[PDB]
């Protein structure tokens, strides 16, 4: 079996090997990447994203998110308070102020200490989940607004046809701005591009071992569990590497910077922070071998997950028993 570990996999695709993405998908799978959750992709020196950065204040963050914590340094849950809109212009500028800046920090192991130790006293402000792209038109590799759609794979695997569409989102990010543990919706693939700017750090826990994290979370939040037998589809509940050690939850790290890729893989429950203003670019997708994690995946039923048009259509396909209570929870 091949990375038996389940250690983070990191690849340097030439530019012939980065023309075919399902292809490079596969393969990275030959070398056992998706046992991590969560693999790393630099591009070929000679691609680009698109040309420059240089217009790109002028893209509106319609309803910025004031991530509030709750509970101790370690153990926590946030929620998202709606801002009023802001230009990216606006976003970067406030990202840079004194009270929200980066502090000073010897490397990113000391800044990875100081998000622990301070983040729960904070609240920075995060434009999620903007529907868009940045990838120029030309860019040919790679690029995140050209994929093959999941309708697609689904019909291209199992027949059958069905509405929904698949489109990237943009993610400003600041100091401290947080994504809680997690797994994609129907357990999808997700990747993700930085753009520009500070680093993103990711923690992942193996998919083999996703039920250990499970466990934990339900003891930790003891509460959001009676409520939700799959709250971490809340997207609100964080854990620190600490914590997962004192807990013998097996996990890995790894820091992206602007210009690298990551891709997460089915049931490869994740969570991390930024060093810094940044943009990424990110969207789900899938492969034959996501199939069978979509079937198992759980679902939010309490209603607070509230998820999209297209995994409609996903549940009612692959999940025909839950179709009902699940639509419920969604209307
Ligand atoms: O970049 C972020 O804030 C969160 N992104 C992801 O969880 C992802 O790409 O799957
Ligand atoms: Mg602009
Ligand atoms: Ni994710
Ligand atoms: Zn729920």
């Amino acid at each position: 079996a091949q990375n038996p570990n389940c250690n983070i996999m990191i690849f340097h695709p030439t530019k012939e090997e980065f023309n075919d993405f399902d292809k490079y998908i596969a393969y990275m799978e030959s070398q056992g990447a998706h046992r991590a959750g969560l693999a790393k992709i630099i591009p070929p020196k000679e691609w680009k994203a698109r040309e420059t950065y240089d217009n790109i204040s002028e893209i509106l963050i319609a309803t910025p998110l004031q991530q509030v914590a709750s509970g101790r340094a370690g153990v926590f849950t946030q929620y998202h308070k709606k801002k009023k809109a802001m230009t990216v212009g606006e976003y970067r500028h406030l990202a840079n102020s004194k009270k929200y800046q980066t502090p000073p920090h010897q490397n990113f192991e000391d800044l990875e200490r100081k998000y622990w130790k301070n983040r729960i006293y904070n609240s920075p402000i995060y434009g999620a989940d903007i529907s868009g792209s940045l990838f120029d038109e030309n860019t040919k590799q790679w690029n995140l607004g050209h994929l093959g759609t999941i309708q697609d794979l689904l019909e291209k695997e199992c027949g059958v046809v069905i509405e929904g569409v698949n489109t990237p989102y943009l993610y400003f990010g600041m100091w401290k701005t947080t994504f809680a543990w997690h797994t994609e919706d129907m357990d999808l693939y997700s990747i993700n591009y930085l753009h520009l700017g500070e680093p993103k750090t990711w923690y992942v826990v193996p998919p083999e071992h996703g039920q250990r994290l499970e466990r934990l979370a339900r003891e930790l939040f003891p509460g959001s569990s009676r409520g939700c037998g799959a709250f971490l589809r809340h997207k609100v509940a964080l854990i620190s590497p600490t914590v997962l050690k004192e807990n013998g939850i097996p996990f890995n790290r790894i820091t992206q910077e602007a210009g690298e890729f990551m891709v997460t893989f089915p049931y490869g429950y994740h969570a991390g922070f930024n060093h810094g203003f940044n943009c990424a670019e990110a969207i789900n997708f899938a492969t034959p071998r996501w199939i069978d994690y979509g079937k198992m995946a759980s679902q939010c039923s309490c209603g607070e997950a509230r998820v999209t048009f297209s995994m409609d259509a996903f549940v009612r396909i692959l999940q025909p028993e839950r179709y009902d209570l699940w639509k419920r929870g969604q209307d």
